[PDB]
């Protein structure tokens, strides 16, 4: 279950999000891992620098360029990934 | 009980991070808020931009600024607090 708690980029960048960390959650159980699943996707299919936060419990305050901020949960999993302003 | 488990920061600086962390959580149980206590200290005392995740379950893949990160517990409670390279 995809749920979309807070975003600042395009409806489009937003499904590319939830199917890239779809996709990381079906290959990786580490959180680590999953979250440079993501990362290094957004970095190639975007440009660099994105940073990735993967984890059941986590809440956060971070600096975020304009539209290239998501924060969302597949299932119990909550996914933070954003670019730094 | 704190638990540093990757640092790229001077160890003074360590000390303050996990300083100030125990003052946020004293004064706020919200992860968010927690978390904006710790950044915003930072980006006064160090100066912008740093950003923050607290959580009792994550795990992440950032770019950090070189000397300007750490990831460490506080009891069950971890935080990420760096700036972006």
């Amino acid at each position: 279950k995809a749920v979309i708690k807070n975003a600042d980029m395009s409806e489009e960048m937003q499904q590319d999000a939830v199917d890239c960390a779809t996709q990381a959650l079906e290959k990786y159980n580490i959180e680590p891992d999953i979250a440079a699943y993501i990362k290094k996707e957004f970095d190639k299919k975007y440009n660099p620098t994105w940073h990735c936060i993967v984890g059941r419990n986590f809440g956060s305050y971070v600096t975020h360029e304009t539209r290239h901020f998501i924060y969302f949960y597949l299932g119990q999993v909550a996914i933070l990934l954003f670019k730094s302003g």
